[PDB]
Protein backbone atom coordinates (compact mmCIF):
# COMPACT_ATOMS: atom_id res chain seq x y z
CA UNK A 1 0.00 0.00 0.00
CA UNK A 2 2.86 1.79 0.21
CA UNK A 3 4.15 4.52 -1.98
CA UNK A 4 6.82 7.51 -2.57
CA UNK A 5 6.05 10.99 -2.30
CA UNK A 6 7.18 11.74 -5.51
CA UNK A 7 4.42 9.65 -7.05
CA UNK A 8 2.26 11.69 -6.43
CA UNK A 9 1.33 15.49 -8.12
CA UNK A 10 -1.10 17.39 -6.46
CA UNK A 11 -2.85 19.72 -8.83
CA UNK A 12 -6.35 21.32 -7.54
CA UNK A 13 -7.74 22.07 -4.01
CA UNK A 14 -11.37 20.47 -3.89
CA UNK A 15 -11.91 21.06 0.55
CA UNK A 16 -10.17 21.47 3.91
CA UNK A 17 -6.70 18.47 6.27
CA UNK A 18 -7.21 19.00 2.83
CA UNK A 19 -8.39 17.04 -0.60
CA UNK A 20 -7.21 17.16 -3.63
CA UNK A 21 -7.59 16.27 -7.07
CA UNK A 22 -3.98 14.97 -8.53
CA UNK A 23 -1.67 12.21 -10.34
CA UNK A 24 -0.45 9.24 -9.19
CA UNK A 25 2.76 7.63 -11.38
CA UNK A 26 2.04 10.12 -14.28
CA UNK A 27 -0.74 7.96 -15.30
CA UNK A 28 -3.71 7.53 -12.56
CA UNK A 29 -5.98 10.58 -11.49
CA UNK A 30 -6.71 10.42 -7.41
CA UNK A 31 -7.71 11.58 -4.72
CA UNK A 32 -5.71 12.93 -2.15
CA UNK A 33 -6.10 13.78 1.53
CA UNK A 34 -3.83 15.28 3.49
CA UNK A 35 -2.50 15.84 7.56
CA UNK A 36 -7.09 0.28 8.25
CA UNK A 37 -10.70 -0.48 7.58
CA UNK A 38 -10.37 0.74 3.91
CA UNK A 39 -7.88 -2.01 3.53
CA UNK A 40 -9.73 -4.93 4.24
CA UNK A 41 -13.05 -3.63 2.58
CA UNK A 42 -13.30 -3.93 -1.01
CA UNK A 43 -16.56 -3.07 -3.40
CA UNK A 44 -17.39 -1.80 -6.96
CA UNK A 45 -19.81 0.44 -5.20
CA UNK A 46 -17.36 1.53 -2.12
CA UNK A 47 -14.87 4.39 -2.77
CA UNK A 48 -11.40 2.48 -3.25
CA UNK A 49 -7.87 2.86 -1.10
CA UNK A 50 -5.37 3.08 -3.63
CA UNK A 51 -2.11 4.02 -1.70
CA UNK A 52 -0.96 5.67 1.18
CA UNK A 53 2.28 7.37 2.94
CA UNK A 54 1.87 6.83 6.29
CA UNK A 55 4.61 8.65 7.97
CA UNK A 56 3.39 12.25 9.03
CA UNK A 57 2.99 14.87 6.91
CA UNK A 58 0.31 11.55 5.88
CA UNK A 59 -1.62 10.95 2.17
CA UNK A 60 -4.48 8.80 1.93
CA UNK A 61 -5.23 7.91 -1.97
CA UNK A 62 -8.58 7.25 -3.07
CA UNK A 63 -9.75 6.13 -6.32
CA UNK A 64 -11.07 9.55 -7.74
CA UNK A 65 -15.05 10.81 -8.22
CA UNK A 66 -15.49 13.56 -10.95
CA UNK A 67 -18.63 14.61 -9.45
CA UNK A 68 -17.79 14.95 -5.87
CA UNK A 69 -20.81 14.22 -3.38
CA UNK A 70 -24.21 13.05 -4.00
CA UNK A 71 -25.50 16.23 -2.75
CA UNK A 72 -23.70 18.65 -4.92
CA UNK A 73 -24.88 16.58 -7.72
CA UNK A 74 -28.19 16.63 -7.15
CA UNK A 75 -28.69 20.75 -6.46
CA UNK A 76 -26.20 21.69 -9.42
CA UNK A 77 -26.88 21.82 -13.23
CA UNK A 78 -27.52 18.11 -13.57
CA UNK A 79 -30.56 17.89 -10.83
CA UNK A 80 -33.25 18.97 -13.19
CA UNK A 81 -32.35 16.20 -15.42
CA UNK A 82 -33.07 13.44 -13.15
CA UNK A 83 -35.68 11.54 -13.28
CA UNK A 84 -36.85 8.77 -10.92
CA UNK A 85 -35.10 5.91 -12.89
CA UNK A 86 -32.23 7.71 -12.20
CA UNK A 87 -32.09 8.51 -8.46
CA UNK A 88 -33.75 4.92 -8.13
CA UNK A 89 -30.62 3.38 -10.07
CA UNK A 90 -28.74 5.28 -8.30
CA UNK A 91 -29.95 4.48 -4.24
CA UNK A 92 -29.88 0.60 -5.11
CA UNK A 93 -25.99 1.10 -5.72
CA UNK A 94 -26.00 2.94 -2.54
CA UNK A 95 -27.96 0.30 -0.95
CA UNK A 96 -25.96 -2.20 -2.57
CA UNK A 97 -22.57 -0.98 -0.83
CA UNK A 98 -24.32 -0.79 2.10
CA UNK A 99 -25.48 -4.52 1.57
CA UNK A 100 -21.74 -5.18 1.92
CA UNK A 101 -21.11 -3.21 4.52
CA UNK A 102 -24.01 -5.16 6.38
CA UNK A 103 -22.67 -8.48 5.30
CA UNK A 104 -19.29 -7.98 6.80
CA UNK A 105 -20.68 -6.39 10.36
CA UNK A 106 -19.68 -3.16 10.00
CA UNK A 107 -21.61 0.08 10.36
CA UNK A 108 -21.53 3.15 8.70
CA UNK A 109 -22.96 5.94 11.07
CA UNK A 110 -22.86 8.99 8.83
CA UNK A 111 -25.15 7.94 5.68
CA UNK A 112 -26.49 10.64 4.48
CA UNK A 113 -25.70 12.49 0.29
CA UNK A 114 -22.47 14.75 1.19
CA UNK A 115 -21.31 11.28 2.04
CA UNK A 116 -21.97 9.52 -1.32
CA UNK A 117 -19.62 10.05 -4.27
CA UNK A 118 -20.60 10.52 -7.68
CA UNK A 119 -18.55 9.50 -10.79
CA UNK A 120 -19.47 9.42 -14.58
CA UNK A 121 -22.25 7.28 -15.85
CA UNK A 122 -23.86 7.48 -12.49
CA UNK A 123 -21.72 5.46 -10.92
CA UNK A 124 -22.40 6.11 -6.69
CA UNK A 125 -20.05 5.07 -4.04
CA UNK A 126 -20.17 5.09 -0.07
CA UNK A 127 -17.34 7.23 1.06
CA UNK A 128 -26.63 14.96 11.65
CA UNK A 129 -30.04 14.77 13.68
CA UNK A 130 -32.18 15.16 10.83
CA UNK A 131 -30.23 11.63 8.99
CA UNK A 132 -29.65 9.53 12.66
CA UNK A 133 -32.02 7.01 13.57
CA UNK A 134 -33.71 8.15 17.18
CA UNK A 135 -32.03 5.24 18.91
CA UNK A 136 -28.85 6.40 17.68
CA UNK A 137 -29.10 9.55 18.30
CA UNK A 138 -30.57 9.10 22.05
CA UNK A 139 -28.93 6.10 23.57
CA UNK A 140 -25.72 5.72 21.10
CA UNK A 141 -27.35 2.52 19.17
CA UNK A 142 -25.54 2.85 16.28
CA UNK A 143 -26.16 -0.41 13.98
CA UNK A 144 -26.81 -1.53 10.42
CA UNK A 145 -30.41 -0.53 11.37
CA UNK A 146 -29.67 2.80 12.24
CA UNK A 147 -27.87 3.23 8.93
CA UNK A 148 -30.86 1.82 7.21
CA UNK A 149 -32.55 4.71 8.57
CA UNK A 150 -30.38 7.29 7.46
CA UNK A 151 -31.00 5.42 3.56
CA UNK A 152 -34.59 6.12 4.04
CA UNK A 153 -33.55 10.12 4.84
CA UNK A 154 -31.25 10.16 1.91
CA UNK A 155 -34.17 8.30 -0.46
CA UNK A 156 -35.90 11.80 0.67
CA UNK A 157 -32.76 13.70 -0.40
CA UNK A 158 -33.38 11.47 -4.24
CA UNK A 159 -36.39 12.49 -4.57
CA UNK A 160 -36.49 16.13 -3.48
CA UNK A 161 -33.24 16.38 -5.55
CA UNK A 162 -30.76 17.83 -2.46
CA UNK A 163 -33.39 19.64 0.00
CA UNK A 164 -32.74 18.99 3.58
CA UNK A 165 -35.29 16.98 5.22
CA UNK A 166 -37.81 18.30 7.76
CA UNK A 167 -37.62 21.55 5.71
CA UNK A 168 -38.64 24.30 8.07
CA UNK A 169 -37.37 22.16 11.69
CA UNK A 170 -34.83 23.14 13.59
CA UNK A 171 -33.14 19.94 15.39
CA UNK A 172 -34.75 19.76 18.50
CA UNK A 173 -38.03 19.90 16.93
CA UNK A 174 -37.00 17.04 14.61
CA UNK A 175 -36.46 15.10 17.59
CA UNK A 176 -39.31 15.75 19.62
CA UNK A 177 -41.73 15.21 16.76
CA UNK A 178 -39.72 12.05 15.79
CA UNK A 179 -40.24 10.60 18.81
CA UNK A 180 -44.03 11.27 18.60
CA UNK A 181 -43.98 9.64 15.56
CA UNK A 182 -43.70 12.03 13.17
CA UNK A 183 -42.32 10.86 9.92
CA UNK A 184 -41.73 13.19 6.44
CA UNK A 185 -45.01 12.68 3.97
CA UNK A 186 -44.78 12.03 0.50
CA UNK A 187 -42.67 13.98 -1.52
CA UNK A 188 -43.99 15.83 -4.57
CA UNK A 189 -44.66 13.45 -7.42
CA UNK A 190 -43.02 10.66 -5.50
CA UNK A 191 -45.01 7.65 -5.82
CA UNK A 192 -46.49 6.03 -2.41
CA UNK A 193 -44.98 2.66 -2.76
CA UNK A 194 -41.32 4.32 -2.96
CA UNK A 195 -42.37 7.02 -0.02
CA UNK A 196 -43.65 3.05 1.79
CA UNK A 197 -40.22 2.02 1.42
CA UNK A 198 -38.72 5.45 3.64
CA UNK A 199 -41.42 4.15 6.34
CA UNK A 200 -40.46 0.98 6.45
CA UNK A 201 -36.73 2.26 6.71
CA UNK A 202 -38.13 4.87 9.91
CA UNK A 203 -39.81 2.18 11.73
CA UNK A 204 -39.06 2.67 15.24
CA UNK A 205 -38.14 -0.74 15.88
CA UNK A 206 -34.88 -1.39 14.37
CA UNK A 207 -35.04 -4.96 14.33
CA UNK A 208 -38.17 -4.48 11.77
CA UNK A 209 -36.43 -2.39 9.29
CA UNK A 210 -35.19 -4.03 6.24
CA UNK A 211 -31.73 -5.02 5.20
CA UNK A 212 -30.54 -3.04 2.85
CA UNK A 213 -30.20 -6.75 0.91
CA UNK A 214 -33.72 -6.54 1.07
CA UNK A 215 -33.39 -2.49 -0.31
CA UNK A 216 -30.93 -3.02 -2.92
CA UNK A 217 -33.74 -6.13 -4.40
CA UNK A 218 -36.59 -3.61 -4.26
CA UNK A 219 -34.61 -1.00 -6.22
CA UNK A 220 -33.30 -3.28 -8.63
CA UNK A 221 -36.69 -4.61 -9.60
CA UNK A 222 -38.96 -1.22 -8.90
CA UNK A 223 -40.11 -0.48 -12.82
CA UNK A 224 -40.83 -3.80 -13.41
CA UNK A 225 -42.58 -5.33 -9.95
CA UNK A 226 -43.61 -1.89 -7.86
CA UNK A 227 -44.18 0.84 -10.39
CA UNK A 228 -44.37 -1.11 -13.99
CA UNK A 229 -46.66 1.84 -14.80
CA UNK A 230 -44.71 5.06 -14.14
CA UNK A 231 -44.57 7.47 -16.45
CA UNK A 232 -42.04 10.67 -15.73
CA UNK A 233 -43.40 13.78 -14.82
CA UNK A 234 -42.25 17.33 -14.35
CA UNK A 235 -39.79 17.29 -11.96
CA UNK A 236 -39.69 13.19 -11.10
Amino acid sequence: WEIPRESLRLEVKLGQGEVWMGTWNGTTRVAIKTLQVMKKLRHEKLVQLYAVVSEEPIYIVTEYMSKGSLLDFLKGEMGKYLRLPQLVDMAAQIASGMAYVERMNYVHRDLRAANILVGENLVCKVAPIKWTAPEAALYGRFTIKSDVWSFGILLTELTTKGRVPYPGMVNREVLDQVERGYRMPCPPECPESLHDLMCQCWRKDPEERPTFEYLQAFLEDYFTSTEPQYQPGENL
